[PDB]
């Protein structure tokens, strides 16, 4: 499998995470993430906390420097109207938490695809609060178009996330 899987961080593309896709199999919600690490240390897996849909693979439990950890999402199979929204973080060697939220809604009549990138002091776990920190924050919308920002504590994040039902993210994470 690709997902719950690590790769040299300079051949993640959207090739790779559009296979991501087609190995989560034919779901009309889906997201491929792919996140690479160039902190300039190793990050450990802490959580995932989903709020809606669910996962087949399991966060890679460590991603060091140069690689990039591939990792997905879908909603749950059958005749419910729901879609694939979550937040995961990861524990970095500066001792502070990467915090990762992707939303995509089973409606575009109303909604879009958000997703926002932040960095917690210390050693925090993914759940409903940090969920809400990200998606009522100011998040980025899946708009098929880049964006950037520094995260503070030396390090930025430069990343982008498709539009539509099956969804492509991909970040990279520099000092």
């Amino acid at each position: 499998a690709l997902a719950g899987t690590i790769i040299a961080g300079a051949s993640l593309t959207f090739q790779v995470l559009d296979k991501v896709l087609e190995e989560l199999g034919k779901v009309s919600r889906k997201i491929a993430v792919g996140i690479d690490n160039e902190s300039g240390g190793t990050w450990t897996a802490l959580n995932a906390y989903f709020r809606s849909g669910t996962t087949d693979v399991i966060l890679p439990e460590f991603v060091p420097n140069t690689k990039a950890l591939l990792y997905s999402g879908r909603k749950d199979t059958g005749p419910v109207a729901t879609g694939a929204v979550a937040a995961f973080a990861y524990y970095m060697s500066s001792g502070n938490t990467l915090g990762v939220m992707f939303s995509v809604p089973f409606d575009y009549n109303w909604y879009s695809n958000w997703w926002d990138v932040k960095i917690y002091s210390g050693k925090r776990r993914a759940d409903q609060g940090m969920y809400e920190d990200l998606y009522y924050g100011n998040p980025y919308r899946g708009d098929n178009g880049w964006h950037e920002k520094n995260l503070g504590y030396g390090l930025r994040m430069k990343g982008i996330m498709t539009s539509a039902g099956e969804a492509k993210m991909q970040i990279k994470i520099s000092r």
